[PDB]
C-alpha cells in the first residue's frame, strides 16, 4: 500500500495501488464487512403500536429495511431494459475454481423467512403480492415465475427438482388446529399438462369421513363388513371412490343434516368388485352411484 | 492497514483491513469524498434504463438492492452448514415476556412486495427463480420449502394453516382481463396427498359454457329445456360433466369451427339421471359420453 | 494514508483518509482495477462455513443481510396496525406523470432470486418459510397470500394476472433429471373452485406409460392395433382413462413386477366408443374398470 508513478492512473499519474486481490475489508461494529463498497450489513428496528393505517406511507413508516426502485423513460423511448428491485445472487464456490461445496446435511437457501411468534396474535402473513393497477394497462401479471437456463451455457446436471415440497410431521407437530389450501376465486385456471397422484387406503374398521379423506381410494378389505359413516364436517363438493375387493360387505350412514339421495334407495354395496362413487352437493345432498358387482 | 490472514476472505485469507468504518479520498478540488457507504432503513434508487441487455452483469447495474453470498471450502472438505443468502425475523413479542400481540385488524408481514402503476407497462414479475447449473452437478432444487416447527420445541399451537390464499373479488375489482395458472411443461409430475373441491352449479337455463366453468359439475334442474352451447373460446381437452336430475330435457350446441361427436350423433339426454360427459379434442373433435337414464 | 480525526465523518469523528484521487487494486492476473463506489447497496458476504450447526443464532452469522423487526406491544392494550418486517416498493414512472413506459421485452421484478452453480452441492433451497410458535397459540397463519387493489382505488387495467406461470424449456434445457411437485402430508386439504384442464392425445403406435402420464385421456385413430405397456415405473395410486376412437383395437400389456387384474382378465377393448379405467393399487395391482364398445 504505497503511492505510486502508473500510467494506468494517466500519462503521469499517480496512484495508491494496494497490492491485494482482498482489498480493504473495513470494520463496521464488529465485522469486517466485505471491499469499501457496501454498507452495514445487521438492521433491527422496534415499532409502535398503533392503530390501523391501510396506507402505503404508513406501512413504510412502519417498516424495518425499505427497497424502492423507479424506472422514468421518455414517452418516445419506453426501455425495454430489465429492472429488478432486489437482486439476491446465491453464488455456491468461486467461478473458474472447483474447490469444495456443500454436502447433504446443510444446504444453501436463496431466502430464509422464519416467522417467530410467542405473544397472542391474530394472524400473521409470511408474504405479500400486490398489483395496483393506477392508471395504465398491463399486459400480463406474474406473482412467481420460474426460470431455468439453458444448457448451452449451463453445464450442470440437476438430479432432481421441485417446485413445491411439503413434508409431514404426523409425530413432531400436534399443535395444528387446520391446514388447508384454499382458492374462493374460481375465475383461475388450471392449465397442468402433468400427471397426478391421489392416496390410497385399504379400509378393515368402521371409519368417519371428514374433509381430509376427500377422493382417495379405499379397499374394503376383510370378512366383518365396514361402515363408513359421513360426518357433519364434510363439505358439499367432495367425491369419494369405494371398491369391495374382498367378500366382507360395506355399509354407509350419513349425518342428520345430510338427507340420502340414490337410485333405488341403496345402502350398502350390491357384492365384490361393486363400484361406489358417493358425491356431496348441496343442502345435504349424499349422492352414491352403484355399479354392479359383475 | 497491514496485511493479515483474516480467513474471511476465503480459506487462505491474505487480505487488506483498514479498522474503521469510514475511509475517505481526496480528489482534485480538495475536499473529502467518500469511498464506503451506509444507508439507513430507506432506500432510493431512480433509473434511466437504455436498451434491453439480458445480461446478469448489465441487470445488476439497474437493480436497487444486490445481495451475494459466496461459499468457498477445500475440496477435500466440503462445508455441512446452512447459509441463507438473506435472513429476515418477523418477531412479536419480546422474548421472556408476553405482553401485547396483533388483533385481527393489524397483521404481521414477514415479507412485502407490491407495485405501482403510473406508465404503460409491458409486463411485470412478481418473482423469480433462476437456477445456472453452470459447471457442476446439483443433487435436488426447491423452489418453496415450508418448514413447521416441531411441537417437542414449540409449546404453543397454530389454529390455521394456509400454504397460499387467494380471496373473491367479483365486486372490488373488475378491470382484469383474465385470471390464468400455467403449467406450460407436460414433463412435470405433480403429486398430491391431500383432498380437492369441485365447484358444482345447477342448470336452469341457457348457458354458454367458457373456460372458467370447465372441469365442473352442472345439475339439471327444473322443467324447462336447458341448452350448453360450447363457444369459440373452448379450448381442446377441457372436460365437462352433466347430471340431469329431473325430467328437464338437455340440448348440447357447438360453435361453427368444431364439430359435434356422440354416440350415434345423439345430441340430447335420454332422461332422468341421463348423465354427458364433454370432452374437446383438436381439429374440432368434441365428444360427448351419454349415460343411460336407467 | 493515516488515521485522521475530521467532521467530514460526523461530529467529532474519525476516518481512514487517501491523499489521492485515485485508488487502485491488484488482482489476481495483476491487472489495476479501479475502486470507486456505485448507486445502490451493494451488501456482500463471503463465508467458511462450519460444520452443522441448525440453529437459528448459528445461522444468522452465516447471512450475508440480517432483517429484525420486534412488535412489542402493551398487554392491556394490544396493538391492531399492519406491521411488515421488510417493505419493497417498486414502481414505474412518478405520480402525476404518464411520461415513458416499459414494453413488453422489459420488465420489472419484485424480487429477483437467483443461483449459480461451480461447485457440487448437495440441496439448493429458491426460498423457505418457517413458523415456530415457542409459547402462545398462534389463530391463523397464511404463508403466501395475493391482493390486489379495488378498481375503487386504481383507475387503470390488468391484463393477466397469473398466480403461477411455469414455461416450456423441452429445446433450451434437456440436463434436468426429473421435475416433481411433491406433497407427503395427507393431512392438508385443497379448495380449487376454479377450472382444471388436463392434457390429452391421440394414439398412433405402441406406446410405455409413465408417470408423465397419468390422468391423460387417450384415443386410438386409425385400424392397426395399438399396444400400451405400463412401464416398470408406475406407481400404485395413480389412474389413466382410455377410450378406442376408431376400430383399431388398444391392448394391454403389464411390466412383470406389476400383475395384471380386470373383470374377466379382458387386455383390450372389444370394440370402438370402448372405455377403461386404469387404477393401479398397493402391491401392484393394476384394476382396469371396463365398459364395453356401445
Amino acid at each position: 500500500a504505497t503511492y505510486v508513478e502508473t500510467d494506468a492512473a494517466g500519462p503521469g499519474g499517480r496512484a495508491y495501488v494496494v497490492d491485494v486481490p482482498k482489498v480493504f475489508r473495513r470494520n463496521a461494529d464488529g465485522d469486517l464487512i466485505e471491499i469499501t463498497s457496501d454498507a452495514g450489513r445487521v438492521n433491527t428496528n422496534i415499532v409502535t403500536a398503533t392503530e390501523f393505517l391501510p396506507d402505503y406511507y404508513a406501512v413504510k413508516e412502519n417498516a424495518a429495511l425499505v427497497v424502492e426502485n423507479v424506472t422514468a423513460s421518455f414517452p418516445e423511448n419506453p426501455s425495454e431494459a430489465v429492472i429488478p428491485s432486489v437482486l439476491v445472487n446465491t453464488l455456491v464456490g468461486a467461478p473458474g475454481e472447483t474447490s469444495g461445496g456443500n454436502r447433504d446435511p446443510g444446504h444453501v437457501i436463496g431466502l430464509f423467512s422464519e416467522t417467530m411468534i410467542e405473544a397472542p396474535c391474530g394472524t400473521a402473513f409470511g408474504s405479500e403480492f400486490r398489483v395496483d393497477p393506477r392508471r395504465e394497462h398491463l399486459d400480463v401479471y406474474v406473482a412467481i415465475k420460474h426460470v431455468i437456463g439453458p444448457d448451452d451455457q449451463n453445464g450442470g446436471t440437476i438430479g432432481d427438482y421441485i417446485i413445491e415440497q411439503f413434508d409431514d410431521m404426523r409425530g413432531p407437530v400436534q399443535n395444528i388446529g387446520s391446514l388447508q389450501q384454499n382458492y374462493l376465486d374460481p375465475r383461475l385456471v388450471t392449465t397442468h399438462l402433468g400427471g397426478n397422484v391421489v392416496n390410497t387406503q385399504q379400509l378393515t374398521q368402521n371409519i368417519t369421513l371428514t374433509k381430509q379423506q376427500s377422493g382417495w381410494f379405499f379397499m374394503s378389505q376383510g370378512t366383518t363388513e365396514i361402515t363408513v359413516t359421513l360426518g357433519p364436517d364434510v363439505t358439499p363438493g367432495c367425491h369419494f371412490h369405494f371398491i369391495q375387493g374382498s367378500a366382507a360387505k360395506i355399509k354407509f350412514a350419513v349425518s342428520p343434516d345430510k338427507a340420502w339421495y340414490a337410485k333405488g334407495n341403496q345402502t350398502e354395496t350390491d357384492g365384490q368388485f361393486g363400484e361406489c362413487t358417493i358425491r356431496v352437493y348441496p343442502f345435504g345432498g349424499t349422492v352414491g352411484t352403484f355399479k354392479s358387482a359383475a
